[PDB]
């Protein structure tokens, strides 16, 4: 049980010690795996917290280079001392960055980690309004777009207290596009989006109803009913999406944003539980064009591109599915490098998690994997993470999915 | 215990029972998934229970169950194993038997096609000329001119581990490759250690790059022996492109007949370590993993020159691009000679019909996302969405080591 990882193209053996140090479940037993479930999982108590508090502190200071020393000894006492009368406790500055550094450093699921180090941490714990936090959320978005140079950020407001003071941004991501669906069919704009668009409507928004509308957003601030805010158009940044050879490609009339940030997912450091959170990075050109364009729960434009390509959509052994694809993820990356905004092709960025995985076994002893999210959603076999092993475990400190606010919040 | 797995682009959720019976284990624990690790002498103290699990299946699934034949066949297999330490299988068992462990085979796309197999029984083989003889018969019978039919070929069982039948080659028909002075590979350089293996032995190599390469065959724990399949036998098919004519020219071929040979079939106990078995290609078999990976015979460049694709930056995805026009040609090929062939859009969407329908029927169906999902366009394949679970059942097919590692030569 110090496993080695193999990766079958190179036959580069990885041996992986980290995995000792992990602490949560993975849902996997010895008669079933469930490495293919999406989703396989009321404040903690006094004596819940201080292992938990002990164990973040004790990695801090060994990371510090300062473990078993009176810093260290110190900090633990003053913490355990807050936690005995405050039933909770609140995290140095320093604390902080490290332990959202290391929740995105530990998050299995993402290639892009190999920029884990240089996150960006706003902390905005001393908020109490949704104005106040629309107003970290705009500053947010104006640093991390830069002009198209994008740079990793997050925003970490107050931590939850007794679940009825949550802080909660309301949207999946800050920005996204509206969905409506129509009184005959399907659905104008995007399908996956549908229920909170109306959920923004069925609590005041007015929407444009076109294609591309940038959904406003509804913040929750110490508990109270969430309030809409409509991001200032000159902060969220699109780019139109043209192909490099095919000029009818323009006419389709498709853009997308340029800032992925995801703010429905609950951060957790020392125990400490960050339920709004918003963090960004920059795409990895196949999130748009293989799984917001093309699947079939969501803008499923396969149809009439492979149409204007004028392929035989006979059978669908001419692979025009596939042959249309392709063309789309072109031209994706073609309209983002052309306006300057950042973005990476799914060729590098898992040639970098490569890279990465190669430099955390070394300094770190492993990494965490998950196999079916780092794999991108086509070419599999022709990047270099399909023929890697992958081990997979929960380390701390980490984000981790809560329920949707609409089912939980008391209205 | 009741397990739930949903399909995210359908909402379709299906509840599983048949993991319950699993016996085996996963590799993974609560906290490690070991869900894409690639690879993760018997006595009748535990034989007698092995076989009575596997005749009870057998006699539930011909509505016998306790009957007087049920119990009669255990009393005989009970007296048969104490006395002669072993037992032997009934034809229908056999039948039965290695029907189930194909549909049992969590990693296959293929399995909707799993009760049409033709089980030829070779337990009468004692010699490697015989063996030669019965896998000439399986490749005409499940070659049938193009018209390919499933067909499995079984040899005798185990005993002492040191009388075991093995096919020494991973398929019964796959091309030589030869590692050359200068670093370069001739032929597939997956083959490269048996070609030298069977150079060794005494084959006459060709030296070509696509050579089919002899059977190296052992019987009854003795020295393998050396045979050349009959060329009219071996149906091969020349790749051509239905638009660039200059594909033809880049010289490839492929043979029809998919068909492994270095597997272990394990029915109540036994253990046949060699039973060739055989279906038809996916496309991307061949079109995917066969020609584009890096250790494979590698042509997404020399396709990617003669289409004239920006081979600079891999953001132009250029190797996508190939990659779809080599799948194409490969299918067409196919077709265009009546070879059995199906395309991974096909054969995704069959087997998600294939796993509803043993939900229903059967309570579950063991799958690993890992293998299932294509190596190319996955997410446009309906499997990307499903959520699986993988957990083993007897009779099952297992991995066994390279008998070269592990034979004791008589010389
Ligand atoms: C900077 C460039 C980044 C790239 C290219 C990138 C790429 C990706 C991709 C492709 C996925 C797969 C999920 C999907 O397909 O929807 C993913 C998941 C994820 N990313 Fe990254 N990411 C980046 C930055 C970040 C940052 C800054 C954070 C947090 C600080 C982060 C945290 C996560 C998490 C937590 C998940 C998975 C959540 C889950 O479902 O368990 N990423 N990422
Ligand atoms: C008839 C059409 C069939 C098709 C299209 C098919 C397709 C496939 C594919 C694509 C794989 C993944 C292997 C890879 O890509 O490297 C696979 C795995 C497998 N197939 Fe099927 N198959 C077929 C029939 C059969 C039959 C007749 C058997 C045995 C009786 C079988 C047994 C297996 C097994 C045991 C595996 C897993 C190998 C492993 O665990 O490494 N298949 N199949
Ligand atoms: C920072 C960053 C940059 C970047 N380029 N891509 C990212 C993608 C994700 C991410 C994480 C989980 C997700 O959930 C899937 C799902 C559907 S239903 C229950 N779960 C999704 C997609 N909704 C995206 C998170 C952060 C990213
Ligand atoms: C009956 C049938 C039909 C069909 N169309 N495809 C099939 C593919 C496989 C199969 C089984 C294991 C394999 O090995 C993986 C590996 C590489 S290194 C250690 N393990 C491979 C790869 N060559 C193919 C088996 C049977 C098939
Ligand atoms: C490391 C990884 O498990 C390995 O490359 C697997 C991934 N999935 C696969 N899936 C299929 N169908 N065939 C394969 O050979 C593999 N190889
Ligand atoms: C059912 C399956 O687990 C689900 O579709 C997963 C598969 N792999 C994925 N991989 C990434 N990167 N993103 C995803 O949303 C998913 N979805
Ligand atoms: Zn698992």
């Amino acid at each position: 049980r110090f496993l080695k990882v193999k990766n079958w193209e190179t036959d580069v053996v990885l041996t992986d010690t980290l995995h000792l140090k992990s602490t949560l479940e993975t849902g996997c037993t010895e008669h079933i795996c469930m490495g293919s479930i999406m989703l396989p999982s009321d404040v903690r108590t006094k004596d819940q917290l201080f292992p938990l508090a002990k164990e973040f502190l004790d990695q801090y200071y060994s990371s510090i280079k300062r473990f078993g020393s009176k810093a260290h000894m110190d900090r633990l006492e003053e913490v355990n001392k807050e936690i005995e009368s405050t039933s909770t406790y609140q995290l140095k500055d320093t604390e902080l960055i490290y332990g959202a550094k290391h929740a995105w450093r530990n998050a299995s699921r993402c290639v892009g980690r190999i920029q884990w180090s240089k996150l960006q941490v706003f902390d905005a714990r001393d908020c109490t309004t949704a104005h106040g936090m629309f107003n970290y959320i705009c500053n947010h978005v104006k640093y991390a777009t830069n002009k198209g140079n994008l740079r990793s950020a997050i925003t970490i407001f107050p931590q939850r207290t007794d679940g009825k003071h949550d802080f909660r941004v309301w949207n999946s991501q800050l920005i996204r596009y509206a969905g409506y669906k129509q009184p005959d069919g399907s659905t104008l704009g995007d399908p996956a989006n549908v229920q909170f668009t109306e959920i923004c409507i069925q609590q005041g928004w007015k929407a444009p109803r076109g294609r591309f509308d940038v959904l406003p957003l509804l913040l929750q601030a110490n508990g109270n009913d969430p309030e809409l805010f409509q991001i200032p158009p000159e902060l969220v940044l699109e780019v139109p999406i043209r192909h490099p050879k095919f000029d009818w490609f323009k006419d389709l009339g498709l853009k997308w944003y340029g800032l992925p940030a995801v703010s429905n997912m609950l951060l957790e450091i020392g125990g400490l539980e960050f339920s709004a959170c918003p963090f960004s990075g920059w795409y990895m050109g196949t999130e748009i064009g293989v799984r917001d364009y093309c699947d079939n729960s969501r803008y499923n434009i396969l149809e009439e591109v492979a149409k204007k390509m004028d392929l035989d959509m006979r059978k669908t052994s001419s692979l025009w599915k596939d042959q249309a694809l392709v063309e789309i993820n072109i031209a994706v990356l073609y309209s983002f490098q052309s306006d300057k905004v950042t973005i990476v092709d799914h060729h590098s960025a898992t040639e970098s998690f490569i890279k990465h995985m190669e430099n955390e076994y070394r300094c770190r002893g492993g990494c965490p994997a998950d196999w079916v999210w780092i794999v991108p959603p086509m070419s599999g076999s022709i990047t270099p993470v399909f023929h890697q092993e992958m081990l997979n475990y929960r380390l701390t400190p980490s984000f981790e999915y809560q329920p949707d606010p609409w089912n939980t919040h008391v209205w």
